[PDB]
Formats: C-alpha cells, structure tokens, sequence
C-alpha cells in the first residue's frame, strides 16, 4: 500500500 | 505501508 | 510502516 | 516524491 | 521525499 | 515503524 | 526526507 | 531527515 502526494 | 507527502 | 512528510 | 513497496 | 519498504 | 517530518 | 524499513 | 529501521 502506497499513498503519495 | 508507505504514506508520503 | 513509513509515514513521511 | 514517494516510493513504497 | 519518502522511501518506505 | 518510521515517522519522519 | 524520510527513509523507513 | 529521518532514517528508521
């Protein structure tokens, strides 16, 4: 799980 | 699990 | 688990 | 920049 | 910059 | 577990 | 800059 | 700068 912003 | 901003 | 900002 | 694995 | 594994 | 800011 | 593993 | 393992 990867969340990038 | 990775969260980056 | 990695949280970066 | 976010790199997750 | 966030690198997680 | 790593938290960085 | 955050590096976690 | 945070490095965690």
């Amino acid at each position: 799980y990867t969340f990038g912003q």
